[PDB]
């Protein structure tokens, strides 16, 4: 069957593979075959493991309908350190591209970077109610599936084109900043329930027309935003926001990236 | 300092948390405070617990060189259930679109069935040398991610547009089945180094022109493909050795039946 040392280690991956779901104590007892009470001493050296090294924590929620829920969370210390490291990479000039936009790509494609990033957003709305997690093609999905899975819910991709086969689609025009075009993004009708509450997350938001756009085509669900999340934002019709860091526009001729910490810290009150 | 029990939970998550990294004996000494003979035995029964619940192997190589390394496999008969699984719940007849298209968009978008098709996906590849997987955007992307992230490899976008601002772009053409006309994907300069050996993940395969456009692509940087995996292929091929979970036969637009099989995953196992 099992033995302690293996039934740790079991319950150690079952909750970190299974992040915000609700597993009933007798789930875990029937599995090993051991009393309630050893499985409840069990999820206190977990617990405090978690709790310890900056895993996350445990919640029990009591009642026959409760049981044990894993939380990812990240410690304040681990958050500004990272996101400092983060900011160093970002600050190499040469990333500057024309026109003065910086090189993110390899960034957002790294593994151990995007879980991190992903574990920053989900630690800080952990305690939100969120049913789906959305973004806008192309560079915001990296983000938004790390995000979604340790908050273990479903990513809502918004498209920019219409050119899309994936049945009735809603689409609204929104103005971005830059060409103050109007251009449209549009959204699958059968890829959102009605009524969801909407966390948003981005790679890079300026004075914040696509996220904005995003936020009025919730309106056509009559879902709601729940949060906003983005990596990056620029030196604003958007109303709250967590942001990891701040660019201050690419002075072209220097050569030179200037980057500091965003707001993310506002979020890490003890 | 830890005691043993909570030291195998630290190191269970370290372990789940750095697959494919050959991590020293001696930086779990240093980290609990323990000697490696103690570190040894708590390997021992993180390597039973892996095999025995499917989680993977832990591979243990001796020498100053050498240490622990975790690889996430799937054993045989969960690959089996979950594709039988995924294969039912896409043969319904409400995913049918216009034109004959399949949706996917809700499968390809929930966090645990991802974490188990990327799972699959390297736990067939996990053996072959891979620096990075690549897929097209979009549908790719979810797919790519997951896979990447059980490899620990970055992961490459090749982008259907050439709009993208991302500095100097590598762009070929291709020819769909589809539109038989010839549509390009380019990728950046700086997003790949040369020679590197590309894992090929994509959501949907018909006759392989937008894979075997991919392909082309790698030349122009004389990367070299380690493996290609799709989620699902359709029956008839210029492409060459590839991995499907799942098998689409037409759709029937008459009848409302989509009738889906299993893949050609097995012959990895
Ligand atoms: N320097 C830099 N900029 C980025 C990066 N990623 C996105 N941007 C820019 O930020 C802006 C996104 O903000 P939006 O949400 O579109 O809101 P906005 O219309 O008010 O600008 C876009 O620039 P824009 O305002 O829309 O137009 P433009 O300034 O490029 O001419 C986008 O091109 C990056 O990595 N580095
Ligand atoms: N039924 C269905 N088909 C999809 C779906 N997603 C992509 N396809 C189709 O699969 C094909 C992509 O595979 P390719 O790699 O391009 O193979 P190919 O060039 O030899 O045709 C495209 O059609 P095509 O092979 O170029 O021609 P056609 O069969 O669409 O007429 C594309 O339209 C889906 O979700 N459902």
């Amino acid at each position: 069957k099992f033995r302690r040392s293996g039934r740790l280690v079991d319950l150690t991956n079952y909750l970190l593979t299974h992040p915000h779901e609700l597993i009933p104590l007798t789930f875990f007892s029937e599995r090993y075959e051991s009393a309630k009470s050893s499985i409840s001493e069990d999820l206190t050296i977990i617990k405090q493991t978690f709790e310890q090294q900056g895993i996350g924590t445990l919640l029990t929620v009591p009642g026959a309908a409760g049981g044990v829920k894993y939380i990812p969370k990240m410690k304040q210390a681990e958050a500004e350190e990272f996101v400092q490291t983060l900011g160093q990479s970002l600050a190499n000039p040469e990333r500057i591209l024309p026109g003065g936009y910086v090189y993110l790509t390899d960034i957002l494609g790294k593994p151990s970077v995007l879980s991190k990033v992903g574990k920053l957003f989900a630690s800080v709305f952990a305690e939100r109610e969120i049913d789906v997690v959305m973004t806008v093609a192309t560079k915001g999905i990296p983000l938004a599936y790390a995000a979604a899975s340790y908050l273990n819910v479903p990513v809502v991709i918004v498209r920019k084109d219409n050119k899309v086969t994936e049945g009735s689609t809603v689409s609204i025009n929104y103005v971005s900043g830059s060409s103050n075009r109007i251009q449209t993004m549009s959204l699958a009708k059968r890829s959102m329930k009605t009524g969801s509450n909407v966390l948003i997350i981005d790679d890079f938001m300026k004075a914040g027309g696509t996220i904005n756009g995003m936020i009025n085509l919730l309106d056509e669900f009559n879902a709601n935003v729940a949060g906003i999340g983005v990596l990056v934002e620029a030196e604003r019709l958007v109303d709250e926001y967590m942001s990891l860091l701040t660019l201050s526009t690419i002075n072209m001729k220097e050569k030179s990236i200037e980057i500091q910490n965003g707001n993310f810290l506002r979020f890490f009150k003890d």
